[PDB]
């Protein structure tokens, strides 16, 4: 000591910065981090991180059979270049990797589980065990179905666009490795449906939301990780403190550091053996119980969206490289 509120808070939470590109996994050494499409779309934009994507269609190229369409060729290069970028994250970082799982394929268990697969073993032909990876995949009944069957051979997952009890449950019954919450989506929804200008403290409905979860998984002596993501604002993140790990925005973490006085650890669980109920969501309570949740079903939605315009997007991108790359070769001597 003395202990600013950041000591505090790391000594009952991994705290991990919040970072959606590779100059700020540089910059701030999170424990873990994230490939995905806006990353790579963010890296595209850089002198250096290019080369890496020109690199991702070159390789799929020579991956591909004789004979290959542009659209075959565009579609093993979102597979590759994803973790491309993962291998690099890894070279940073001392944790694991979330690797995003094609949003496209969210409602389809068979494929979700086929695409993870594929990234598992592209990963390994490039030195890469599976222990380093997080397979990330959004929280459907058919996704975690997926990661249900993934945990099963050692493929570890991240349960993400998770918004309520029913969803944690699933996944904490399934033996899911990580759920990431986006707490502050849920704050948006309810000011968004209502016209409530704030959700103070305690009183927001994310931090309600995560609280139970996290209690209830610790009571019950489930392993599921449980990391809160998307914070709106800094008490959300300290009503959460004790949570297993916490991703916040460097200005967070630089505000943290410069307070000082207590900060309570309210999420404080441990295992409990009593004669309380064990929660069961089958598929049909899962349907149900989703459908009475406008707030989950509709940020689920939202979010299987956003992921899938960011993958057009990359997709979009890489067209580009391609075209590029071809007129480069045709100019040059
Ligand atoms: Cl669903
Ligand atoms: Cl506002
Ligand atoms: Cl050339
Ligand atoms: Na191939
Ligand atoms: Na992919
Ligand atoms: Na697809
Ligand atoms: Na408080
Ligand atoms: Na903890
Ligand atoms: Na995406």
């Amino acid at each position: 000591g003395m202990k600013s509120i950041l000591e505090q808070l790391s000594s009952m939470t991994v705290v991990v910065a919040d970072t959606g590109d590779l100059d700020s996994i540089k910059k701030f050494q999170p424990r873990d981090a994230t490939t995905n499409p806006s990353l790579i779309l963010a890296a595209a934009k850089n002198p250096d991180y290019v080369k890496l994507i020109d690199k991702a269609i070159e390789s799929s190229e020579n991956t591909l059979p004789n004979g290959f369409s542009e659209i075959e060729l565009i579609k093993e290069t979102v597979d590759q270049v994803s973790v491309f970028f993962g291998k690099e994250i890894l070279k940073i970082i001392s944790g694991r990797v979330s690797t995003e799982v094609d949003a496209r394929l969210s409602f389809d268990t068979e494929a979700t589980v086929k695409k993870a697969r594929k990234l598992i073993n592209l990963y390994k032909n490039f030195g890469i065990e599976k222990e380093r990876i997080l397979i990330k995949i959004a929280a459907t009944w058919e996704g975690i179905k997926a990661a249900e069957i993934l945990e099963k051979e050692g493929i570890k997952c991240n349960l993400t666009l998770l918004f309520n009890f029913c969803q944690a449950v699933t996944c904490a019954n399934a033996n899911i490795t990580l759920i990431s919450p986006f707490v502050g989506r849920i704050l948006d929804w309810h000011k968004a449906k209502t016209g409530k200008t704030s959700f103070i403290g305690a009183e927001d409905p994310g931090v309600i939301s995560v609280t139970q979860i996290y209690k209830y998984f610790k009571e019950k002596g489930f392993k599921t990780e449980v990391m809160g993501a998307s914070f709106r604002n800094l008490d959300e993140i300290k009503e959460l403190a004790g949570c297993d790990l916490l991703t916040i925005a460097p200005k967070f973490l630089e505000e943290l550091k410069r307070e000082k006085g207590v900060l309570i650890r309210k999420l404080d669980a441990s295992t409990k053996i009593n004669n309380s109920i064990d929660y069961k969501f089958e598929e049909k309570d899962f349907r149900l119980s989703m459908l009475e949740d406008q707030m989950a079903s509709e940020k689920l939605s939202e979010g299987i969206t956003g992921f899938s315009k960011a993958i057009e997007e990359l997709e979009e991108l890489l067209i580009e490289r391609l075209s590029e790359m071809k007129n480069h070769k045709l100019i040059s001597a």
